[PDB]
């Protein structure tokens, strides 16, 4: 089974993630996690995130060509999530493709029925053979606090300045927006919609 | 030895390419030819030229994120000229990565001296690891000629209607002025400038 969590950031996945793995593992599933963008790994994914950071001229005020290098990044993990399926019972993954529908669309004021949605998904499921989710479960969270957080976290951490989508409070809210609409939709799959309170047990047992 | 067939659109490199090839043969040289953008082959290809053919929401409109598709292009062919350089005498290329240095200086209406020269250059040579080729072959024609070439290649194949940049004929002549200062400048190795009159027995002695 393929899970994906997704959110805005300082939405709060990663530590959903983290209580999700061992919820399963309680339960007796073996479990593997990888986590999108693949940085580090993934040229295109790191050039992205310094594109987000003021590098490499114009390139970031492409809609279409950040959202391009996200599913090049993912592209080139086909063989890796193909291969943690077949070895363990659940794989989660903290991001995949929503996360550039919602952006998309967000940037260019469009909703989940609108054009950037249908070029993801003709792109990077259609196209580039990313395969579609059992599960994508949407934590939604109030844009205000999302916000806080992201902003908590590059007071920390000097190598976490937020990115250029962090710093655009409106986008940060339109992503939420059409993240609820993916959601109703059920675009990619079905999803789930919870919160920062969800029970990893019961949400577990929702998704095996 | 890795030479590179530089110039504009139209200016006769594959051509060049096959009576060059036949010059090494004739002088008992291997001889191996990989032309770029690696169409089909990869998918940033094949997605840069769908862009420069009005597909692709806003992607071909900025600089950085066309020379960025053509770049991941080449990063993903390292292991096959690395491969092709140790099975042959000769490895001629139909383009490289002076191309986008040329094309998106050019686009910027900057010189080779320029921002997005040395980007290419950091990026393609040091970050990527493509290899410096030993020679860069400028095949210098002028803008207009090459303008007709390109244009009556369109006329006599439908699936081969002209690009974004070959229907900006500023930008085409542009393009030439940053090749030709590149080749005075030994940009990326040393350079040749040669014509469409060119002997292709004295050329492959002169690279060989
Ligand atoms: N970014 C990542 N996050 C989490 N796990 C990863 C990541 N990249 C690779 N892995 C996991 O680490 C192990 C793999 O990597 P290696 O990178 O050694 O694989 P390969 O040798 O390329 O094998 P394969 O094609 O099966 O991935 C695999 O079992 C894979 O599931
Ligand atoms: N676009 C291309 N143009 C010309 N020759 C190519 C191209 N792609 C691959 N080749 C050549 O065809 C043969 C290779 O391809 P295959 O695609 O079968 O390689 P591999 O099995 O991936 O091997 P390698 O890592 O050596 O490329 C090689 O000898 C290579 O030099
Ligand atoms: C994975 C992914 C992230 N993003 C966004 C979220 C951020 O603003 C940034 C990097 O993601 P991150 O904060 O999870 O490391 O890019 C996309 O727009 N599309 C994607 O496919
Ligand atoms: C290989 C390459 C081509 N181009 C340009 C030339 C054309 O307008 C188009 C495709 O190249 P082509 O006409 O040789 O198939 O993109 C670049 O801008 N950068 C590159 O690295």
């Amino acid at each position: 089974m393929l899970i994906a969590i997704e959110g805005v950031d300082g939405a709060g996945k990663r530590t959903l993630v983290e209580k999700l793995s061992g919820a399963f593992r309680a339960a007796g599933r073996s479990v593997a996690t990888l986590a999108f963008p693949r940085y580090g790994q993934s040229v295109a994914a790191d050039i992205a995130a310094e594109a987000l950071h003021g590098e490499h001229g114009d390139l970031a005020s492409s809609v279409y060509a950040m959202a391009t290098l996200f599913a090049l990044d993912r592209a080139g993990a086909v063989h890796t999530i193909q291969g943690l399926c077949r070895g363990y019972d659940v794989v989660i993954l903290d991001r995949y493709v929503a996360s550039n529908a919602a952006y998309s669309a967000a940037r260019l004021h469009e909703n989940a029925a609108g054009k950037a949605a249908a070029w993801v998904q003709r792109i990077e499921f259609a196209r580039l053979g990313l395969p579609k989710p059992d599960w994508q479960v949407l934590l939604a969270v109030s844009a205000e606090l999302a916000g806080e957080r992201s902003r908590g976290r590059a007071q920390r951490d000097p190598g976490r300045a937020r990115d250029n989508y962090e710093r655009d409070a409106e986008l940060q809210q339109r992503t939420g927006a059409v993240y609820a609409e993916l959601a109703a939709q059920g675009w990619g799959g079905r999803w789930l919609v919870v919160g920062a309170d969800v029970d990893p047990g019961r949400l577990a047992a929702t998704l095996a």
